[PDB]
C-alpha cells in the first residue's frame, strides 16, 4: 500500500576475496551500492499498477520491499494486508507429501486459517485440474503439475495484493484465462495487482496506472500511455 522514501543498499565486492579480507582485516572492503533511492509509491485498493524499466532498475528489490521479504535501509513501507508474488509460490512445498497435504502447508504459510482452507479445498483442487493426482506425492508430479498446484493455491489465498512477476507471464493455454478471471474478481473486491512486464502493449491493456523505474528511482508516473512513452524515450538514451 504505502512506500515512504525508501532506500535500500547492498554490500558489493569488486572480487570475492575482498569478502575474505573483510573478516580478517575487520574493516570494510565493499562498496555500499543503492538499488533503491527514495521510492515514494502508493498501491491503492482496486487498481492494477504496471511497473516497467530496464534490468538493473531495482524492480525486484522494490517487489521484495513491498512484500516485506526485505526491509528498507531508510524510509518505511506499510500495508493493510498480505502481498503474494513469485517468491511465495510453493513456499513450504514438501515433495514427500501429497498435493493435498501441500495445499494445507502452503496455504497456511500464505495466511489462510484451517477453516478457510477447508472451505476452499475443493475449489483449489478443481481449479488445478490435478484431481486424479491430489493424493499422490509431489515427487511423482511433473514440473508442470507442481507449478499448476502452486498457482492454484496461491490465487485462492485472498491477499490484499498479487504481484504478477515478469516470469509468471508464461503459462499453459486456457489456464491463464481461469487465472485472469480470478484476478478480475480479486480487483472487484478491492484487491490490487502489480503487473511487472516488458510488454508495453500489455501494460497499456491491463493496467490502470504505471511507474517507470530506472537506476533505483521512479522517473515517471501516471497513465500507462505516458509511462510507456517515457520508457521509449529512456531507451533512446539508455544503452
Amino acid at each position: 500500500i504505502r512506500v515512504f522514501d525508501v532506500w535500500k543498499k547492498y554490500k558489493y565486492y569488486k572480487k570475492p576475496q575482498d569478502r575474505l579480507k573483510e573478516i580478517i582485516f575487520r574493516k570494510p572492503f565493499h562498496e555500499e551500492l543503492w538499488v533503491l533511492k527514495g521510492i515514494n509509491l502508493e498501491i491503492e485498493k482496486g487498481e492494477v499498477l504496471g511497473i516497467v524499466g530496464p534490468n538493473g532498475a531495482g524492480k525486484s528489490t522494490l517487489l521484495k520491499v513491498i512484500t516485506g521479504v526485505t526491509e528498507p535501509d531508510k524510509g518505511f513501507v506499510e500495508r493493510s494486508g498480505k502481498v503474494v508474488g513469485l517468491l511465495e509460490l510453493g513456499t513450504g512445498f514438501n515433495y514427500e507429501l501429497s498435493g493435498l497435504e501441500n495445499i494445507y502447508v502452503n496455504a497456511s504459510l500464505l495466511g489462510l486459517s484451517r477453516r478457510e482452507i477447508d472451505e476452499k479445498l475443493e475449489s483449489i483442487i478443481e481449479f488445478s485440474e490435478l484431481d486424479d493426482f491430489i493424493n499422490k506425492p509431489l515427487k511423482t508430479y511433473s514440473s508442470g503439475m507442481i507449478m499448476r498446484l502452486a498457482f492454484s493455491i496461491a490465487i485462492h489465498t485472498e491477499p490484499e495484493c498479487f504481484i504478477i512477476d515478469e516470469a509468471l507471464a508464461v503459462g499453459d493455454a486456457h489456464f491463464q484465462q481461469k487465472c485472469f478471471r480470478k484476478l478480475k474478481e480479486h480487483k472487484q473486491k478491492g484487491g490490487s495487482i502489480i503487473f511487472v512486464s516488458h510488454d508495453m502493449n500489455a501494460v497499456k491493456i491491463l493496467c490502470d496506472r504505471a511507474i517507470l523505474l530506472h537506476k533505483g528511482e521512479i522517473i515517471e508516473e501516471g497513465s500507462p500511455e505516458t509511462v510507456t512513452q517515457a520508457y521509449y524515450k529512456l531507451k533512446l538514451h539508455h544503452h
